């Protein structure tokens, strides 16, 4: 296991996120089942080739990240939310993962390094 990963993701908040509001929306009114049909929809367009993975993060994710096209940079263990460390940590470099919850919403994650 490497000290740290690098990745990229997109963030679906619900209204019941720990912040449920974000740069490109001033309240997040959808519900956390709306939340996972848009992340699933993403998928499966990621998997098509219909929709790039990075373009979808600078359009539509609720993290800030979005302004650099979904990247967080390199973390450790120890840093972000649990579910999304084991996630990160579980992915090839290349390799996306399915639906990833936290506290923050949904997340589809990227391993870039
Ligand atoms: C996603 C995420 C986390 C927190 C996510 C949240 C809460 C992002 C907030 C975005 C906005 C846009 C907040 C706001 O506007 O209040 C951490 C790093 C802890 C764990 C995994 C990555």
């Amino acid at each position: 296991e490497p000290a740290r990963v690098r990745c990229s993701h997109l963030l679906v908040k619900h209204s019941q996120s720990r912040r449920p509001s974000s740069w490109r929306q001033e309240q997040i009114t959808r519900t956390q089942e709306e939340a996972l049909e848009l992340i699933n929809g993403y998928i499966q367009k990621i998997k098509s080739g219909e929709e790039d993975f990075e373009s979808l993060a600078s359009q539509f994710s609720d993290c800030s990240s979005a302004k650099a096209r979904g990247d967080l940079g390199a973390f450790s263990r120890g840093q972000m939310q649990k579910p999304f460390e084991d996630a990160s940590f579980a992915l090839r470099t290349g390799e996306m993962s399915g639906p990833v919850f936290t506290d923050s919403g949904i997340h589809i994650i990227l391993r870039t390094e």
